[PDB]
């Protein structure tokens, strides 16, 4: 049934990638996707061996990898990624190496598939646990999950060790195994070796049981998924904020539920309970007067036009000023903002090879824009245009000697137009994400 | 802040009884109370040791208990129930004597209150994880709950061993505790004592984390009472069924949670997710003719006029045929169905001092009953009078001789009806619940 199960979660796949280690699990499952290959012609499989750290055997590992691939015809990338640093051990350093490992040697359309089984859900669940997680985080892994732009398929996420023992067996399948007692320090090898075990002794089936609460719990966050639906539509825009005049009458639980699955849809780190508990209180009932703002890592949620806006965290840059003393080749940024160039054709005039050019994210006194008649502060015209308070000391500001030309995508000033109608277009560009 | 915490809770009750052993929880409880009535005069307090088994101090733990109290002047009931027969163990059998000990014991008015602490919370967790519940089951102790027609209030429930222990030193009170080692075959024992102490090495606060989580599960599942109110409302009848019919569209979750919470108003035992499957599956979907029934303990759930029932099982009749000879005195019936008697005045013909009067539960042949111009058999006439069939053989039958005379609370058969108007009345009796 490993097989039929097998097929079933990879019909739609023809390109898969299996993260081999020389293990059973991935023994297992790589045997039996040559298996799969064998029986669905035109289906391409490719293997792959992260060695990483200073292991006895780690060079040993890779030898026995490279043999069972070929004997069984299969390609075998071998990435040698390396990092530690007295820092977060194998259970942290080690895992977004690999993970970044699989994502660098990843083709595209190409899917990840991982030989995780139901023991791994158990040390999820426990994990999950003794950090005192909800049922969103309590529901452990899924069957496929998106990872690199594509998805992380796990087959034998339900199979027991035993009967991934019985089939690696039964196929006379040679594997690794060190279990490498002294790492008992880090966290998944403290439960494997001795929690677990301990309690697979007055219940043997713990794990399976472990596995059934983990698919509880997402059944249920499902099942809110559907019943918030709605909710979740009225109060989420087009461009991806959440409204917050919707939810101020809904109680703490909704809300939650609500900011949370909001947060899932910019694809973005599952917060913390608490973390959504100030998100609204200091955020969403903050004055946007008072520029609200939560960082949440590289991240950072604020307040801005009645809606709460997950976005990429940039340092402010106003009392930056980057001379462009060549401002016929492209300008770099600071704070990676990207590149900024002037083309010729726009509405900008140019600048004369006599006047001293720069880039800058201030600007003092009334200014006058084009399509307006007055004569207002930098920050007044920003928000009159809907310019975000994150952006507002991040956009580029032309400036010739010390006069505002334009800013970048928002608006030219009058001293800064085109006196012909030849002019330049000041054109600003941003790095790939 | 534990009498700060112990009056918020206990604020809606005058009258408390504890369950007292002579352990630091129960001995930390009981002087905070009796700390607490010094503080609100007129407020009584009961405190109650339930002896049972053959424990090697179970006589000198009660009379530690008996010193205890009255150096703090509380009355002390000791129930000394006994029960243990090869089955369940401790972890059951004397959990239930227990209870019911406290159930016994308690006055009318009086808030039954445990010294159940975070351990506690714990160990119920992970009980209920080593039974892969979902969500609802992982919310283990509520603060305050129903028992026995009252409410049970646990208000040491959040706090450590370790602050109860720094309150009974700080306050010299002198407590018993027998770990009692060897009891490590029954459940909670071989975790306090080897699984969650092997936690709380790597994860000192791991039972801590624990209470978060359940406390996260219980906030999702009022979140979805909150969001199924009205689907509550609407399939739910004031009889107190379940409407099928309005459910049909729904999706297996959404029914499950309905089902569920609906089995939760008829104070039911919380149901398996399987067993909730079942009942949609195999009862709900069934044919009413075909009379659908699930046993889930002396209760059943069955269908009938596309609705489902929760009721007390109860085993058929139409083959028992219970002799009256004595019909001036009341008459009991089997399998606790009550008792039955002929009260002077009613539409119902007397019996003549010649003829044998009987209980019975079928009657044979076209039947003709008051009301009706015609002439149909008992099953039709139970069909269009509404009597479920769970209740078609076990409703009593007046019978003299061969004749039926009525079907107590629902017909009068014509060849019963009172000749003149004197008559009798054949008045059915059932027993407490």
């Amino acid at each position: 049934s490993m097989t039929l199960t097998l097929n079933r979660q990879l019909l739609t796949s023809r390109q898969i990638l299996v993260a081999f280690s020389g293990g059973l699990d991935s023994t297992v499952l790589l045997h039996q996707l040559v298996q799969w290959r064998t029986e669905n012609p035109g289906v391409a499989l490719r293997a792959i061996h992260v060695h990483h750290g200073l292991s006895a055997n780690a060079d040993a590992w890779v030898t026995h990898c490279e043999n069972v691939c070929q004997q069984w015809q299969v390609p075998l990338v071998v990435e040698r990624v390396q990092l530690a640093q007295e820092g977060l051990g194998i259970e942290a350093q080690a895992r977004q190496a690999r993970y970044q490992a699989f994502a660098r040697t990843l083709l595209p359309g190409e899917v990840l598939v991982t030989a995780q089984h139901l023991d791994d859900q158990c040390e999820t669940f426990l994990l999950a646990l003794k950090r005192g997680s909800g049922p969103a985080g309590l529901s452990a892994m899924a069957e496929v999950s998106e990872f690199a732009g594509t998805r992380l398929i796990r087959p034998l996420l339900a199979r027991t060790r035993g009967e991934l023992v019985q089939w690696a067996r039964q196929y006379d399948l040679r594997w690794i195994e060190d279990e490498s007692n002294q790492d008992d320090s880090y966290d998944r090898n403290f439960l494997r070796l001795r929690v677990v075990p301990l309690l697979q002794q007055r219940w043997p089936h713990f794990a399976e049981a472990t596995a059934r609460s983990a698919a509880l719990c997402a059944e249920q966050e499902s099942l809110l998924d559907e019943l918030l639906a709605d909710d979740l539509a009225h109060c989420q825009s087009p461009q991806g904020t959440l409204q917050i005049v919707p939810m101020l009458a809904m109680s703490d639980a909704r809300r939650a539920a609500i900011i949370r699955r909001w947060l899932a849809g910019q694809n973005a780190p599952m917060p913390s309970r608490d973390a959504l508990v100030r998100i609204w209180q200091e955020v969403a009932l903050a004055r946007e007067d008072a520029s609200p703002c939560l960082r949440l890592g590289a991240f950072e949620i604020r307040r801005y036009q009645s809606q709460l806006w997950w976005i990429k965290s940039v340092t402010g840059q106003s009392e930056n000023i980057v001379p462009w003393q060549t401002w016929l080749q492209p300008l770099e940024l600071p704070a990676g903002l990207g590149s900024v160039q002037l083309n010729a054709g726009g509405d900008i005039r140019p600048p004369r090879a006599d006047e001293a050019v720069s880039v800058r994210f201030k600007a003092p006194g009334l200014l006058h824009i084009v399509g307006r008649n007055g004569g207002r502060k930098l920050k007044k015209i920003w928000q009159e245009l809907g310019v975000p308070p994150w952006l507002r000391d991040t956009t580029p500001l032309l400036f010739y000697g010390e006069t505002l030309i334009a800013a970048a995508g928002v608006f030219v000033t009058q001293e800064g137009v085109a006196e012909g109608e030849n002019g330049v277009s000041f054109v600003w560009q941003k790095t790939l994400s």
